[PDB]
């Protein structure tokens, strides 16, 4: 199965869809980088409620999540799989995917996150009262900067992030297994012809996307526990669906 031509063809497939459903274009967060937050707009960040911080984020994940739905749909091979294996695989691997386009928002050179329009540190973030969380997102974004990666690059890996064969609760398992193995083929070809296969031995172990996405959860519900009426009246229904059912709806358009 898979001849050389069609490992090819499946590579621009895959970085085609990327470049359809990227929140931001690249080039539009780089123009930014000089757009930085000042010392009171920080201020004012970090006197902002707890509430009214978390529903700013869970609205901006949201909005990042819906273009990873719409990367899922346009990847080959994803439609086809059963309801349930789109749902499974969607439910583990959408904040993953989130976290790893994230690193296109972020300098390297100053420690800053682009958010709601300019650049600010780990700082702006304090009112969120899970400082542990946000400083291990700057670590694994700075980590993935480290890289350097293309484009393209961005959109193999993080179509394997999505495309797990491991996920619990997957019916047709062995479907999974051929998709994920394409798309692993068509990663190191590309990887090869690059001359860019000494960023395998760097690419961050699976554990660290799952222990981001396991610190996220446990936060959310640190915090739906001290504010159980702010997440049932002001957060995103796709949001508590994921964390806390819009996909089938998503999924079907
Ligand atoms: C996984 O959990 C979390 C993850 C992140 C987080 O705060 C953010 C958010 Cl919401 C957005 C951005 N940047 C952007 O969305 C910037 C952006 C915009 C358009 C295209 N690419 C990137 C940066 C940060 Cl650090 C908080 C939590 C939890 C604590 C709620």
């Amino acid at each position: 199965m898979a001849s050389l031509t069609e490992i090819e063809h499946l590579v621009q497939s895959v970085c085609k869809s990327y470049r359809e459903t990227c929140q931001l274009r690249l080039e539009d967060l780089l123009r930014q980088r000089s757009n930085i937050f000042s010392r009171e707009e920080v201020t004012g960040y970090q006197r902002k409620s707890m509430w009214e911080m978390w529903e700013r984020c869970a609205h901006h994940l949201t909005e990042a999540i819906q273009y990873v739905v719409e990367f899922a749909k346009r990847l080959s091979g994803f439609m086809e799989l059963c309801q349930n294996d789109q749902i499974v695989l969607l439910k583990a691997g959408a904040m993953e995917v989130v976290l790893v386009r994230m690193c296109r928002a972020y300098n390297a050179d100053n420690r800053t996150v682009f958010f709601e329009g300019k650049y600010g540190g780990m700082e702006l973030f304090r009112a969120l009262g899970c400082s542990e969380l946000i400083s291990s997102i700057f670590d694994f974004s700075h980590s993935l900067s480290a890289l350097h990666f293309s484009e393209d690059e961005i959109a193999l890996y993080t179509a394997l992030v999505l495309i797990n064969a491991h996920r619990p609760g997957l019916q047709e398992k062995r479907k999974v297994e051929q998709l994920q193995y394409n798309l692993e083929l068509a990663f190191h070809h590309h990887l090869c012809k690059t001359h860019r296969q000494s960023i395998l031995a760097k690419l961050p172990p699976k554990g660290k996307l799952r222990s981001l996405c396991s610190q996220h959860v446990e936060r959310l519900q640190i915090f739906q526990h001290l504010h159980p009426i702010v997440v049932q009246a002001a957060f995103p229904p796709l949001y508590k669906e994921l964390f806390s059912k819009i996909l089938h709806r998503l999924l079907q358009e």
